[PDB]
């Protein structure tokens, strides 16, 4: 089976534990709630611009914590009251567990390893969280004292702004001796570049040279590994997160089929950045492209689920998104599904009960088929700097004019129902729609009341004539008697 | 050097040599104006809905005509008076051609060997000009007869609503019959497959069967040229046009990759359909697809260059701009340019004392290197049904905001000048402080109002100076922000040594 890699983000585990004096059973029983799932790699993140462990070449998260003092501290000043009491949870949970002796990540690599999970280390490559203030607890003193490392210095509109130039020698050397500490420190399966925390790392206008430059970086990394494998007596693993279409990806520096080609990496995790879980990627390209040189390409999945980049819903994917979006990207060629944000608390699914279910699911089509599965139309939150973009979104349809939406719905569906379902933002009558799927005209169903997540605008649902659906994308055309805008649309396919 | 691909359409030459009695010696002289220029191979279009030459298993553009008979005649009666005349100069100049003995096809293809040209026969596999008009002369009596047999028919929105579905097996044969006759009839280099005239072949929503059974049917053509290879006692090529983007391509159903793996093809040219060259195109990603399958990459350009689909300017390329263009193409991997609708004539470039020069030029990053050439900002007009589009123009800054515009330019600029110039849509003034301008980070000082040569909008354009040493090879990056709201309609970078 494809089967599955789950992310554990760098401070999760700190912030929902704190408060409780940790011991090692405790530490090791996080690993099990993994086990005998589909589950084959966890990936498990050290650092920010500091690291959750006591580094000796970066700056752990509590460097300049006061133990014994009060939340209102240097290291915590600049944020908000009410802010620094989660602040200080990360910090204190994770210089407890140091003065506890217990090292977080050898732990749960070495439990990883008796429960027969593949144990790996995922690193933030650019993470910028909070960079609007220069004084943050988890900016390293690195970033605060090299302004003039920065890639964008005549303008402050976004984190990505004040993010490092991996065209600066010293930038590229700051990353490489956290790289050497951890294949030092952690005798892991494999490391994987997290490119996609921000996923911006180049001046604007230099990403060509960039290219060439992350190219010989990631050489770098993979000849640092075998000398490593020799050491450690087995293979070291090299993946990487990049972008979900290949034109952004080499547009934000990242040639990943030169990396593929020269056997750089034998893992490729294609995602979007954070706004919205893509629901549509283009995998069979990628597979195209990395054809005959041995790599896993894993598709990528986030928590947020939204229709367009504008909107103000913040809902996560449920039980039913996740398995429509598995179905598809494994329909497509995934040989992985990667789950970033999926966490056991706090950052996780909002039908945490389903969290066991969706684990033992996913990772194949056999176990998915005949399950009750939501195809929801969403967007690519990540471009290259200048590069065209492409919203479906919300769509306005003006009197007697036609509109599509093409949604990747992955397997034919089994013996059931299938329902088209548009979202109207802004007064229809059963006419005022003409539906079709595939040609086939659609019958007016009413008013549907979808589970979460779901707009907060009228759904109206169109019965699709089963025989109709497809293998692969489903193409929804629709005319409308009066002006309208789509702000929502899905397939429901319910066995 | 990678040279040129030039394709010369089914209507032109006819159009155009109207009301002559033509000799041999005439059609030979055709070919003649592309000796000795970069032209590497004449694409010869001989069909729409019908053929201009005298098939026996489809209609000729002439089946109905009246010879002798006035313009107001049935074949044309559908027609407005005036557009009869134009029509009519295409039947008889073709029929007369018939008459007089002259296969024109046959006699360019001969002429091209003589002149070291490769002459290739393309066939449009799906036109649909003036489907509106079901009593149109330049229609099959097959396509008239079977309304069945079209892509949509719930609506008639667009021209392409009528075209065939090769879904079905009658139309298959009914294209298969053309190909099997020309191979007969005409000894060429190769065949192209013209795919994007006019690029939708499939029911909307069955795209992905569509792309099984374009494979099979391109499979068919290959078998079929394999058979000719030795009776004519020389290698056949085999291409095909297809969308400028590898998604788009596969969503209409043309898996170009599956192509090229099995050896199906040996050329695919990347293009837009007509509204406007795209000036951006994936060479480089098409490249790494197509790696260890020999097959030629030819970059498509059109005639027009428009700024957006909505624009009211209906402008044509000049020297200038297809300059840009093919350096940009050629520097990102190009092994040919492609050029469509670049005649001798009415369908021409609006410079056309410049032809002579673009055949000697355009070829080679040599023969281009130093000279005055424009890269313009334009998009791709043809998506997959339902498929998010990606247009970058025209562009609204509000106050304070930045908006960013990547334009590629293929190799790094010449000890000269460059200019960021940019138009602004509707009526509002700007000063000299308004726009704040930077070229891969770097200030461009104001330089005024621009007066662009032809193609240009009718609204202001402004022009940045560029510090040369901010230029790089290939994509580079124009930033703006704005103190007054503006909307910008133009960007492109201008490049004189
Ligand atoms: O906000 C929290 C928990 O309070 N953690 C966030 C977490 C957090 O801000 C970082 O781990 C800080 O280094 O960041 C992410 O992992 C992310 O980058 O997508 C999301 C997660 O929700
Ligand atoms: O309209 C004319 C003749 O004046 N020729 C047009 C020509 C013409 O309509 C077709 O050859 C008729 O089948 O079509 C194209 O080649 C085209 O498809 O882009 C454009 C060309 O300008």
């Amino acid at each position: 089976i494809p089967g599955i890699s789950l992310n554990e983000d760098n401070s999760h585990y700190f912030y929902t534990r704190a408060g409780r004096r940790l011991s090692a059973e405790e530490v090791d029983s996080w690993v099990d709630q993994y086990a005998g799932t589909q589950v084959k790699e966890l990936m498990l993140c050290p650092n920010c611009m500091r690291t959750s462990y006591a580094s000796q070449v970066w700056d752990p998260i509590w460097r300049g914590y006061d133990p014994a003092g009060p939340d209102d501290q240097p290291l915590l000043a600049s944020l908000p009251p009410e802010e620094r009491v989660a602040a200080r949870g990360w910090i204190h949970t994770a210089w407890q567990l140091h003065q506890d002796g217990i090292d977080i990540y050898a732990r749960w690599i070495r439990r990883c390893r008796q429960r027969g999970i593949s144990p790996w280390i995922s690193m933030r490559m650019n993470d910028v969280h909070y960079v609007n203030d220069e004084r943050c607890f988890l900016h390293s003193e690195f970033w605060r004292e090299n302004p003039q490392l920065r890639r964008v210095p005549y303008r402050f509109a976004e984190w990505t702004d004040r993010a490092f130039d991996y065209g600066r020698a010293e930038v590229r050397e700051h990353h490489l001796k956290l790289i050497r500490e951890l294949a030092a420190r952690y005798d892991f399966d494999g490391l994987e570049l997290d490119w996609m925390r921000f996923g911006f790392h180049f001046r604007p206008g230099y990403e060509a040279e960039g290219a060439e430059i992350l190219t010989a970086f990631t050489a770098e990394v993979r000849r640092l590994l075998d000398d490593w494998e020799k050491r450690r007596g087995h293979k070291i693993h090299l993946g990487a997160r990049i972008p979900s279409r290949p034109a952004t990806a080499l547009g934000l520096g990242m040639d990943a089929v030169t990396w593929a080609r020269r056997g750089l990496v034998d893992m490729l995790v294609i995602t979007p950045f954070w706004a919205s879980a893509e629901t549509d990627m283009p995998v069979e390209i990628w597979r195209q492209l990395l054809e005959g040189t041995g790599v896993t390409l894993a598709a990528g999945l986030e928590v947020l689920l939204r229709p367009y980049p504008d909107s103000p819903l913040f809902q996560t994917n449920s039980l039913e998104t996740v398995r429509g979006a598995a179905a598809s990207l494994l329909d497509r060629g995934a040989q992985r599904i990667y789950l970033f944000n999926y966490m056991d608390s706090q950052t996780a699914m909002e039908d945490l009960e389903n969290y066991p279910t969706l684990l033992r699911e996913i990772g194949s089509l056999e176990t998915l088929a005949g399950k009750p599965r939501r195809h929801v139309l969403t967007f690519a939150d990540t471009w290259a700097p200048g590069e065209p973009r492409a919203i479906p979104l919300p769509a306005t349809c003006r009197p007697g004019e036609w509109r599509a939406f093409r949604l990747h719905t992955g397997p034919k569906p089994e013996p059931g129902e299938v329902i088209a379902a548009l979202g109207i933002e802004g007064a229809i009558g059963p006419e005022t729609l003409e539906v079709r799927v595939n040609g086939e005209l659609c019958a007016f169903l009413g008013l549907v009341d979808l589970s979460k997540p779901r707009p907060d605008f009228p759904v109206y649902g169109f019965s699709v004539p089963l025989a109709a659906m497809r293998r692969g994308y489903n193409l929804i055309e629709v005319t409308a008697r009066q002006e309208l805008r789509f702000g929502w649309a899905e397939f429901l396919i319910r066995p």
